[PDB]
C-alpha cells in the first residue's frame, strides 16, 4: 500500500525521506534526587576543598512524562540520564524509558562524581542506541500543548533555533566563536526543549576539544563553561561549507554533457557579474576561457556531442577548463561566499513560557495562571525558590496543584502509587539482580 | 517494516498521516493552442457578435512544454497531470503516458451552453471537478513554471496550512473586492501571486456554494469580463476570511484533563481563567460557580446528567451538559474567543516568484531573463504582452526558447520521441 504510494508519481521514485519528517526521535532527560545523602556527603567534601535549588525536585519529571505520554507520543524512547539515582516511581520495567548513568557517557571516569550539568550535557549525545535527532528536556522542562516533529526540524529549512534576549559564560564561549567564525552579535536560546543532531554535536566537540574537556572536568558549574544550546545552535548557524565549483558546473550544464554551450555559458556570466549583462562582460568571460586552455596542460582541460560557439576560438568549455580556470573560479568564489553548511530557521518566543518561581504567592499564582489563560507548547517553570521562608510550601501547593490541573492521569512510566522501587541507586540494583539469579 | 517504525514510540500508535506530507498531489494545466484556424474564426466572430482579447491570450510560445520538463526535474513527486483544453491537444503530447491525461471543457462545465469558450476565469471555476483529482492539487498556467526544486511544503504543512503568497497590488478584483467586504467585513487587499496555486476541492466547492450566483456568471463569460469570480483572489481570501464558532463540548474536553466527564474545582479555574481578564478575583470565581447552581436548578434533569468533591457544597457535578446549556456561560466563552478562522494558512513573501511581463522590446526581454538566469527562483511566471504582429515578435519568441532551453534542455517523458544573425542583434 504505502511502498507502491510513495513510489505513485512521474519519477517512479519513492521521495519518503524528504515527504516525512525524519524518525525515530527519542527524548533525553537529566534529573537529581538532591535529597540523597550519598550525593550531599560527596557535594560537601568537594566544597571543603550551588543552592539546594539546583539539585531540588518538586517532581517535575514525573509531570514532565506525563506531558509527553499526551502532547509527544511519537517519541520513541526516554533516556533519563542520572549519577545513578533512580527515582522511586519510575517504571524500570517499561522498555519505553531506561536509567543512563553518568558512568556510561563521561570519558574520563575522574570527572566523577560531578555535580555540574553543563558537564553532564556534553556527554548526552554518547548515549549509546540515541537517535540521531534526539530532543533534551531538563528535569523542569515540559510540553504544554501538542508538539511534532516540524516544531524542531524541517527538511525544507532545517532546526529551528529559538532566539531570545539576555553572563560570564557567555563572554567565553562568544570570544571562542568570534575567534573560529568571526564576529557576530549573539541571543541566546529560548529555555526550552533543545533538538540535537548527534553527528553536528560532534563535529562541534571535534572543534573544541580542550574546551568541552575543560567543561567536562568542571565538578560544579563554572564561568569558562560551554553553554550547552548556545555552543550547538551558534555552531550549527555558523559551520561554513566551502564552495564546490564542480558542483556549480553541474548546475549550469542542465543537458548534462559534460561541456558548456553559449546558452549555459551566458548564465555562468550573469551570476559572477552584476546586472545588466554587458557584451564587454561576456567577451571578458569567453576570453578567460580560451587564455585559459591555452594556458593550462591539455591532461586538465581534458566529440560525443559537438558544440558549435558563436567565437570560432572558442574551445570545448570542459568541467576541467572551468575548474582550473583561476581568473573565472577567483570571480566565482567572490560572487558566491560563505555557503552555510547547515539549514536552519529563526523562530520568535511566542511558544515558550519561562516562569522563575520564587516564593512570594501571589505572584506565583499570577505566573501559572497566565499558562493556563494563554497555553504555550513549551512550559519552563524554573525553580528560584527559597525553602526557608514561611511561605515555601504554600508555592510547593500552588504549583502541585498547577500540574496535576495540566496532567492529571499517571503515566505509563509510574509505578502504582502504593509501590516503589526497592533500590534508590543502580550499583545496588545491579547486585540484587546478581544476587537472585545465582545458581 | 516502515510500517513497524510508524507505531515505534510511546503510545504505540502510528501517526503517519501527520509525519509525512499529504499525497498523492496532481498538477492541472489548462492549454490553449492560438494558432489553430479554427479557434481565430470562431474568435473572431464572437468579438464582432460583442480590443481585450488579442492573439496574446491564446498563443503558445512553448510554454506548456517547458513547464512540463520543469516538473519532471524540480516536482518529480506528482501524480498525474490533467492537461484541461477545449479539446485541442499538443502535437508532441505523449498520450501513451499514463501520466498525463486531457481533459476537455465539455467534461467539467456544468452549463454546455457556456461552450464553446475563451475565458480561463470560466474554464478556472471548474477545473475542481476534474473526475480523479487529488483533493489537494496544484494548478498551473501554462506560462508558469517551476525554477528550482520543490516540494509540497512549499504549499501546505500539517501545522500552519496553505501557504498564502501574497504582492502588493484588476477591475475584476475590484468586483470580488466588493462581494468579498459584503461577506467578511471591509478590508484592503494584497493580491496573491502569478504563481502555481494549490487547491483544496473541498474549499473550492465551500466557496462556489458561498457565492452559487457569481460563478455562474463568471463561467457562462466566453470572455474575460470584468465581473469575474477571479481564481486564485477569490480562493485564498475565502480560505483566509472563512469563520467558524467554538465548539464548546471541544472546550470542556479540554478542560476536563482527567476525561472524567465533571469539571473539578482545579479544571474549572482554568475555565475561569479563560474567559476572565488575570489576575482573577475571588468574585469571578464564584460567579462562574453561581452561574452553574443557577444554571444547575433551572435547567431540565435530562439535560444536566468517583464523584467530584466541590469546595462549595451547594455545587452540582459539572457535567458537559450542564455547561453546554448554561447561556451564560456559553456566551461569555464566546465573547472571549470570537470569529476563529476555520482554515490555517501561513502568510508568505514574493521572494520566491519571479514574475516578468514579456513584451515586444527584443534587448528589454534579455534583460527580464538574465534576472532569472543570475537569480534562481522557485516560481516562474513569463506572462505573454508580446505583439505578435510586430515583427520583432519572432525575434522574442526565439530569446523565450534559448532562455528556456538553457533551463530545461532535455525532453520529458511527456513529450514524443523526436540563428547565428538573430543572435548577434539579440547578444552581439
Ligand atoms: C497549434 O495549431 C496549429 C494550427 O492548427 C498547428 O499547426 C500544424 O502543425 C502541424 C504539425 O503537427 C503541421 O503539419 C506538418 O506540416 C509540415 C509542413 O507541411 C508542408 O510540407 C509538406 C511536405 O513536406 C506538405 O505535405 C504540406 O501540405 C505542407 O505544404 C510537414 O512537414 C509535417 O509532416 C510531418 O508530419 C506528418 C503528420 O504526422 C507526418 O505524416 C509526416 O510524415 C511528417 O513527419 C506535418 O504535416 C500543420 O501543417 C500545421 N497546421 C497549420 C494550419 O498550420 C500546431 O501544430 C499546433 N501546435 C501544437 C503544439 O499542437
Ligand atoms: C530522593 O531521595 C530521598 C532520600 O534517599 C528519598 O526518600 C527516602 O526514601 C526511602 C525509601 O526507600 C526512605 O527509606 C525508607 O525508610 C523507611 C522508614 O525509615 C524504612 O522502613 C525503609 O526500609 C526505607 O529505609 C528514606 O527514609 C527517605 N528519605 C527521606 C529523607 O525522605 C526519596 O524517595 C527520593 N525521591 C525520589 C523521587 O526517588
Ligand atoms: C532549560 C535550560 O536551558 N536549562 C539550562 C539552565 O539550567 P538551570 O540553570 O535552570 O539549572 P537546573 O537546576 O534546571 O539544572 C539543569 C538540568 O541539569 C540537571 N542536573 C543538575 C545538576 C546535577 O547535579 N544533575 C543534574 O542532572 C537538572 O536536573 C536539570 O535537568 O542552565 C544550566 C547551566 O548552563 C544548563 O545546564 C541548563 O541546560
Ligand atoms: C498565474 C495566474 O495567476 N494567472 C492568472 C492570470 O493569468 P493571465 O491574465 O496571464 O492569463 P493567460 O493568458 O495566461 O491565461 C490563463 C490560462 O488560461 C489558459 N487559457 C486561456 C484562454 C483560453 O481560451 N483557454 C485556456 O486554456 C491559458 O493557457 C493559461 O494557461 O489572470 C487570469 C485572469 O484572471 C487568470 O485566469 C489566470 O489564472
Ligand atoms: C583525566 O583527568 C585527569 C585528572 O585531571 C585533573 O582532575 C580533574 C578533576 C580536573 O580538575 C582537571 O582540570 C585536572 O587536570 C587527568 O590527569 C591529570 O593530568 C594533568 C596534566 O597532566 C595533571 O596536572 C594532573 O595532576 C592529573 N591528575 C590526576 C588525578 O592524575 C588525565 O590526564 C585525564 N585523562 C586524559 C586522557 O586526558
Ligand atoms: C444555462 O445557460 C442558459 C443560457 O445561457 C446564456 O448564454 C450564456 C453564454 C450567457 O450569455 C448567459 O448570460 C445566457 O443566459 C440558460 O438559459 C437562459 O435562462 C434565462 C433564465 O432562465 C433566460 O433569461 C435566458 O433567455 C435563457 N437563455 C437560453 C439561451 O436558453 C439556462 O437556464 C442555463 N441552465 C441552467 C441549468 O441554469
Ligand atoms: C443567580 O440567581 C439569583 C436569583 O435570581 C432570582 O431567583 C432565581 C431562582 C431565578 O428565578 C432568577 O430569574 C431570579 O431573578 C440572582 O440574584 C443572581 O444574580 C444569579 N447569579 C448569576 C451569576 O446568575
Ligand atoms: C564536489 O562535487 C563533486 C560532485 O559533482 C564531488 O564528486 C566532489 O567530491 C566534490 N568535492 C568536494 C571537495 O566536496
Ligand atoms: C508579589 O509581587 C507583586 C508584584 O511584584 C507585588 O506587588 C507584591 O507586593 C508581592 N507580594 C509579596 C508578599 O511580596
Ligand atoms: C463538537 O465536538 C464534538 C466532539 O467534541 C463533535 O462530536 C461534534 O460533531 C462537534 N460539533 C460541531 C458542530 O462541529
Ligand atoms: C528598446 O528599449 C531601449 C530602452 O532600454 C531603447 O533604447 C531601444 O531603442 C528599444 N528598442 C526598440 C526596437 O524599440
Ligand atoms: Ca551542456
Ligand atoms: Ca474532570
Ligand atoms: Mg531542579
Ligand atoms: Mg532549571
Ligand atoms: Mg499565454
Ligand atoms: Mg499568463
Amino acid at each position: 500500500v504505502l511502498f507502491d504510494s510513495y513510489r505513485d508519481n512521474v519519477a517512479g521514485k519513492s521521495f519518503q525521506t524528504r515527504l516525512c519528517l525524519p524518525m525515530p526521535i527519542d527524548v533525553v532527560y537529566t534529573w537529581v534526587n538532591g535529597t540523597d545523602p550519598k550525593l550531599i556527603k560527596e557535594v560537601t567534601e568537594l566544597k571543603r576543598s550551588n543552592t539546594a535549588s539546583r539539585f531540588e525536585d518538586n517532581e517535575e519529571l514525573r509531570y514532565s512524562l506525563r506531558s509527553i505520554e499526551k502532547h509527544a507520543p511519537w517519541v520513541r524512547h526516554i533516556f533519563i540520564v542520572t549519577n545513578g539515582q533512580i527515582p522511586s516511581w519510575l517504571n524500570l520495567d517499561n522498555p519505553r524509558v531506561s536509567v543512563v548513568t553518568h558512568q556510561d557517557i563521561f570519558q574520563n571516569q575522574t570527572h566523577l562524581p560531578t555535580f555540574s550539568s553543563p558537564a553532564i550535557e556534553t556527554h548526552i549525545h554518547r548515549i549509546p542506541g540515541l537517535s540521531q535527532k534526539f530532543i533534551y528536556l531538563n528535569d523542569d522542562v515540559m510540553f504544554g500543548k501538542d508538539v511534532w516533529p516540524d516544531d524542531f526540524y524541517s527538511h525544507s529549512k532545517g532546526q529551528k533555533v529559538y532566539l531570545t534576549w539576555p553572563a560570564d559564560s557567555l563572554r567565553y564561549v562568544n570570544r571562542l566563536l568570534n575567534a573560529q567564525f568571526g564576529f557576530t552579535s549573539r541571543k541566546v536560546p529560548a529555555h526550552m526543549p533543545h533538538m540535537i543532531d548527534r553527528l553536528i554535536m560532534q563535529e562541534l566537540q571535534d572543534t573544541f576539544p580542550q574546551e568541552f574537556d575543560k567543561t567536562s572536568s568542571h565538578r560544579v558549574r563554572h564561568s569558562e563553561d560551554m553553554q550547552f544550546a548556545f555552543s550547538y545552535f551558534y555552531f550549527l548557524m555558523s559551520a561554513v561549507q566551502q564552495l564546490n565549483i564542480s558542483e556549480v558546473f553541474d548546475e549550469i550544464d542542465t543537458d548534462h554533457s559534460g561541456v558548456l554551450s553559449d546558452r549555459e555559458i551566458r548564465t555562468l556570466a550573469t551570476r559572477i557579474h552584476e546586472l545588466p549583462l554587458s557584451l564587454q562582460d561576456l567577451t571578458s568571460l569567453e576570453q578567460m576561457l580560451i587564455n585559459c586552455s591555452k594556458s593550462l596542460p591539455s591532461n586538465l582541460t581534458h566529440s560525443p556531442t559537438q558544440e558549435a560557439y558563436y567565437d570560432p576560438s572558442m574551445p570545448p568549455v570542459t568541467k576541467g577548463l572551468v575548474i582550473h580556470c583561476k581568473p573565472i573560479t577567483e570571480r566565482i568564489h567572490k560572487a558566491f561566499k560563505d555557503q552555510n553548511k547547515y539549514k536552519f530557521e529563526i523562530m520568535g518566543e511566542e511558544e515558550i513560557a519561562f516562569k522563575m518561581i520564587r516564593t512570594n504567592v501571589s505572584h506565583v499564582v499570577g505566573q501559572l495562571d497566565d499558562i493556563r489563560k494563554n497555553p504555550r507548547k513549551f512550559i519552563c517553570l524554573n525553580d528560584n525558590i527559597d525553602h526557608i521562608h514561611k511561605d515555601a510550601g504554600t508555592v510547593k501547593a500552588v504549583l502541585r496543584d498547577f500540574y496535576e490541573s495540566m496532567f492529571p492521569l499517571p503515566s505509563q512510566f509510574e509505578l502504582p502509587r502504593e509501590y516503589r522501587n526497592r533500590f534508590l541507586h543502580m550499583t545496588e540494583l545491579q547486585e540484587w539482580r546478581i544476587y537472585r539469579d545465582k545458581l
